[PDB]
């Protein structure tokens, strides 16, 4: 059997961050996201009968080992679902703009999800596809479905999958993401998802999660932009907080991180709607009415260090090609 | 001319944070903390009461005070004329060292040395207990600059069970601040304020329950001269402290782009083998912590840090202290 099928990347207003199991990917808290349409993970998945072991290409070359033992781990759960004990070559490719350290994880194991199974003959229902992708990569369960996300985080597998808040074109958001110059080179979100509980101030934040998701939720449904921008700077600030007082820290903030969100701040207190969000890197993501992308884009461009702005729209659920 | 007293007080730089408050009006604190007052640093205050002073005068370094300023040490010198069951109104001289432009706060070696000087004045004895509970009622931090050298204040619930006690005498340890003075730096929102706003941080119960736990930290540290003990909870509380900062309503970012380069850079150093922390309070100065062999090599890296205006350096402190001028 051979599929191929494409996600896209999301930027979460609230974030996920911290397991309740490791190991499933089952989170301490729900998040909710939106779809980046111009970024896109293309992955092909090749059944063949008898290969030894399973292979894997990205972008042209041959995957690193731990890529591999993470998607053929991945795919030993697409087999022990579907019987199927055959092993397979994925090859995988994307349009993720060069060194700007773009997070690839959620799109690639949604990507993965869907032409996996869609090659191995399985035929599996929105929900279905993001409690599997969740088991490659947490936020992967959120490229699933399309448009507006949530993760509805729950205490078993059965129970933490996402779905579609409101379509890409219910609310015409744009994401203007500040890629930064000067980058470094982060501890992986794996290892800072386990170094949550060393915070002491972990706890008290997962706790007032739902108060967030429900700001947010509601702000979409109402495209109440206001009472997103404030709430998902908050929840931003929320989660460094906590990556910044674990042991040892996690301080993933570049000095002009510090800058864009002071700015981003202050340009909406005086008349332009936007608003700052950063994940487990420097780059800060500016989310606007997209009315607003242009101006937010020129303000980005003029600030020392910012090497350069991507622009973004919301983006539509994983699909087979 | 109805009594007249000098003292002098030294700042001091918080181990663990004082952030918070459960009563504004009296400044008793949601959790307590730790501090070392700052030896080069000095505010000298002179009192005198006044048969015919109508009001409370205030000089800072020969000029009248600002009435923000005025306002504050009246409403102190209130506090003081009740308690001594006397009217009298006062001039208060004061004048200190610090560097201008700084940024460097002065309000509790301010405090401190008014405490003392104003009831030293007026004819009182007050037991050390008694100078920084009142030192703390005109700015917290104010009750640790009493006492001298490594300093702990002791939160309570009353205002007479908030005060602060030296835990060890500046000679016990020999540790050095070296202050990264920031050449950019705009004028931040006051602390009264930024305390105020720490209950609209949803992580503000967490840290302050946590306290007892970073403060028997520290002051086994200072007891015991453990460095390492010492230099990773001081960053941790520091961070403690601007988690809260910047997830309050509206936040408080009070770090500058360079005080994250200084931060970084200290802990690489203290990871490389310099034996450095790094400490913040309500202001993008960077405060690092060092056992006094390792200062001079600690400040010739942090002068050469760009945006790095000016490096001071400081020793622990004695007690606020009575004088003859
Ligand atoms: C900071 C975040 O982006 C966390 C992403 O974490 P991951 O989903 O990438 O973690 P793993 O499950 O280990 O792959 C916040 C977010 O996207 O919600
Ligand atoms: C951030 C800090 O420096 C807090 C100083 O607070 P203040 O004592 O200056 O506040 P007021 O009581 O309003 O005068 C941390 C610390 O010194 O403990």
């Amino acid at each position: 059997g051979q599929a191929t099928a494409i996600a896209h990347p999301n930027i979460a207003f609230i974030k996920y961050w911290g397991n309740r199991d490791a190991v499933l990917r089952i989170p301490e808290n729900g998040s909710i996201s939106m779809n980046l349409a111009e970024l896109t993970v293309k992955t092909t998945v090749i059944f063949e009968k008898h290969s030894r072991e399973d292979t894997l290409i990205l972008n042209g070359a041959l995957a690193d080992e731990p890529a591999l033992k993470r998607v053929s781990h991945f795919l030993d759960r697409v087999r022990e679902f579907a019987g199927i004990s055959w092993h397979a070559h994925v090859i995988s490719e994307n349009n993720f703009p060069t060194g700007a350290g773009i997070a690839s994880s959620a799109a690639a194991f949604a990507a993965l999800a869907l032409a996996a199974t869609s090659a191995i003959g399985l035929h599996l229902s929105e929900r279905d596809l993001s409690r599997l992708a969740r088991k490659g990569s947490g936020s992967a369960c959120r490229s699933i479905p399309g448009g507006f996300v949530e993760w509805i985080p729950g205490e078993t597998d059965e129970d933490s999958y996402a779905v579609s808040i409101a379509p890409p074109e219910h609310w015409a958001l744009t994401d203007c993401i500040a890629i930064l110059s000067t980058q470094h080179k982060p501890i992986g979100s794996t290892q800072g998802h386990a170094l949550a509980s060393t915070s002491p101030l972990q706890p008290a934040r997962v706790a007032d999660t739902p108060r967030r998701l429900e700001i947010v939720r509601r702000a979409i449904l109402e495209r109440d932009f206001l009472s997103l921008a404030e709430m998902i700077e908050h929840d931003s600030n929320l989660m460094h907080a906590v990556m910044m007082t674990s042991t040892p820290p996690l301080f993933y903030w570049e000095p002009v991180s510090l800058v864009i969100m002071k700015s981003v701040r202050e340009w909406r207190e005086s008349g332009l709607p936007c608003a700052y969000t950063l994940d487990a890197g420097p780059n800060v993501h500016v989310i606007c009415p997209s009315e607003y992308a242009e101006e937010v884009i020129f303000r980005l461009t003029s600030i020392p260090g910012v090497q350069t702005v991507l622009k973004a729209s919301a983006g539509d659920s994983a699909k087979l090609i």
